[PDB]
């Protein structure tokens, strides 16, 4: 049981990877990172087999067989190997020994048993999301685009082929409808947007009346207005609002001779109260509670290993387990038996972290540290695409759902990412009742693809904008 991907620095890993890549002839023709993808799999045969299937096990077998076929050869071999390497493994686990007692980790880890049943508070999500960015900085996880924090804007348009466009619009429409269920004075929004975007002198002339006028709810209209702008455009609006209010202070002190200093101070104290009231409403809202529960794949992966008592000695058994798991068409219930039956100790402890039975609320709200049967794909993509005890076996191929994000987005090669996502959705709706399911995996794959997530190992919590507002073309 030796981890054969030996590399304790960025430079030592590159010497391993270039040696591995030129051996196996890794192909970046159809994928974003270099992979074993020599062709785009045509999955329509599974959609038609699914139409004819009668029992639930057959549909599970057809659906998993479709996912294996789709994903087995197209894993990001650079980023997978980087996550699984001896350096990243030792540093990644030991961070939790170093950081468990801090504010950003303890709020969710010490309450793990509570979060298995209950939905988390808003600050526990913010704690998690800070700790994830701390983990990436302290370990030094970024070695390029596909392992970095994304700080980009959401794109205005998303370019899909003509053969799939109709089904992509049905998925997005269902995502819009799902966004509306979790959620549940017209020029005010346009004025509040103008103010936040930089026109700070608007605050002297609020169209409703005084700057701190309360609406029907009893909350300031500037707070309500900024809070609704968070739900429509994203939490980037509150960063812009704080930048505008700073300029308002700068102008009032630059031009004290033009103003009544009492009413200027009553204005600035009023705007700061409405800003904090807008933060309180945004965190309290369901739109944030879903957004904040976004899993950082590799961070939560390493958290679950540390929670199950895994060390650098026992890591290769986990990597080897996840590799073999992604080869056979395995239903989620069969995997639970495999973790029970395996004599290794982590196998038992990892099954006890599952929260499949006892979570009554909507699963989108579940805190992203809690493991489930579906979230084993987060571990599978992290450590399972390349087995560390025998790296060459990767050429066989190990299917993981998060390997679909490695497919290209470019119309030059027919946009294989959108075609696989579209085809997988047709397979799911044919076999399973879609609106009964809380999270549909193909809709979750599309949501990441829309916001510009090109790899499972990227963090994308700090993306400016919404996937909901995008146009399909």
């Amino acid at each position: 049981m030796e981890n054969k991907i030996v590399a304790s620095t960025k430079e030592e890993f590159n010497t391993w990877y270039k040696q591995f890549a030129e051996k196996h002839k890794l192909n970046n023709k159809y994928t974003e990172s270099a992979s074993f993808c020599a062709e785009i799999p045509q999955l329509d045969t599974y959609k038609y087999k699914m139409e004819l299937a009668s029992t639930d096990n057959e549909r599970d077998a057809i659906y998993s067989s479709a996912l294996i076929e789709a994903t087995r050869f197209c894993a990001p071999i650079m980023e997978c190997a980087w996550a699984s390497c001896t350096g990243t493994v030792k540093r990644g686990l030991e961070w939790f020994d170093k950081n468990k007692d801090s504010d950003t980790v303890k709020v969710w880890d010490a309450n793990y048993q509570k979060l298995r049943t209950e939905t988390p508070p808003a600050e526990a999500l913010l704690a998690y999301q800070k700790a994830a960015l701390n983990w990436r900085k302290d370990v030094g996880f970024s070695i390029g685009e596909y392992t970095s924090i994304l700080k980009k804007a959401v794109a205005a348009e998303y370019k899909v082929p003509g053969t799939v466009i109709n089904n992509i619009k049905e998925m997005l429409s269902d995502m819009i409808r799902r966004r509306n269920r979790i959620i549940n004075g017209r020029e005010h929004l346009d004025w509040c947007r103008e103010f936040a975007s930089g026109k700070f002198l608007n605050a002297f002339n609020p169209p409703w009346g005084e700057i701190n006028k309360a609406g029907k709810s009893g909350y300031p209209l500037l707070a309500t207005g900024l809070a609704k702008l968070v739900e429509l455009e994203g939490k980037d609006v509150m960063d812009k609002a704080k930048a505008s209010i700073a300029q308002l202070e700068g102008w009032v002190k630059e031009n004290k001779d033009q103003v009544d200093q009492d009413k200027a101070e009553d204005l600035l104290k009023g705007v700061r109260e409405s800003y904090k009231t807008a933060l309180a409403l945004a965190k309290q809202s369901n739109a944030f509670r879903a957004q904040g529960a976004q899993i950082d794949t590799v961070f939560s992966s390493y958290y679950w290993l540390w929670k199950a008592g895994v060390t650098p000695v026992t890591f290769p058994s986990v990597s080897q387990f996840l590799f073999e798991l992604g080869k056979n068409p395995k239903g989620q219930k069969k995997m639970q038996k495999a973790l029970i039956n395996t004599p290794l100790k982590w196998g038992k402890r990892l099954i006890e972290l599952f929260a499949d039975n006892d979570f009554t609320e909507n699963r989108i709200y579940m805190h992203p540290c809690v493991l489930t049967s579906g979230r084993m794909s987060e571990l599978g993509i992290s450590f399972g695409a390349v087995p560390v005890t025998s790296p060459d076996d990767a050429a066989q191929g190990s299917g993981h759902t998060k390997a679909v994000l490695n497919y290209k987005t470019k119309t030059e090669v027919g946009n294989p990412c959108a075609c696989i996502i579209s085809s997988l959705f047709e397979i799911q709706k044919a076999g399973y009742d879609i609106e009964s399911m809380d999270i549909v995996a193909s809709e979750h794959l599309l949501h990441q693809s829309l916001v510009g997530k090109r790899s499972p190992f990227q963090n994308a919590y700090l993306i400016k904008g919404n996937a909901t507002n995008i146009n399909i073309i």
